[PDB]
């Protein structure tokens, strides 16, 4: 059908990008429409040793577009673009998106503290000797303590950006970190 021409012209893509990042979508989801449990067989492809599957969860609200639970390969060969063609600032929107997940906009040392968590019982590489064990509280210490201010007490997009903005090489190590996962 005209399905493809027509998706071309809303992205800013050429036809052949397009047809590229569909043809993926085809490949590694060849049923149709995309479903929050496909995104976890996805995640589990790339990532099948270790957990994945809370921060999988989240993955998903970091997608998809004001819907409900049902995605497809528009909302995804979008991202694409902000990943692809995207700058920091539009990184730092999305990563900043990701870790959130309840109610509100706002973030806190505490929805923080979940988070860490996560990435902890995802980390399945631990080989080679290793003096030190865990500690995921120091790090959102700092974290928290570097950024969180303002009486509003929680982080906002704001706090946020006036931290990652004036940053010296905090939320550079925070990319860094995010390059792996
Ligand atoms: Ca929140
Ligand atoms: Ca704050």
């Amino acid at each position: 059908p005209e399905g493809l021409d027509q998706l071309q012209a809303q992205t800013k893509f050429t036809k052949k990008e397009l047809q590229s990042l569909y043809r993926g979508f085809k490949n590694e989801c060849p049923t149709g429409l995309v479903d929050e449990d496909t995104f976890k067989l996805i995640y589990s492809q790339f990532f099948p040793q270790g957990d994945a599957t809370t921060y999988a969860h989240f993955l998903f609200n970091a997608f998809d577009a004001d819907g409900n639970g049902a995605i497809h390969f528009e909302d995804f060969v979008v991202g694409l673009s902000i990943l692809l063609r995207g700058t920091v600032h539009e990184k730092l929107k999305w990563a900043f998106n990701l870790y959130d997940i309840n109610k509100d906009g706002c973030i806190t040392k505490e929805e923080m503290l979940a988070i860490m968590k996560s990435i902890y019982d995802m980390m399945g590489r631990h080989t080679y000797p290793i003096l030190r064990e865990d500690a995921p509280l120091e790090h959102v210490e700092r974290f928290f303590q570097k950024m969180d201010r303002n009486q509003d007490g929680v982080v906002t997009i704001d706090e946020f950006l006036e931290t990652c903005q004036k940053d010296e090489n905090i939320m550079n190590s925070m990319q860094l970190f995010e390059n792996v996962i």
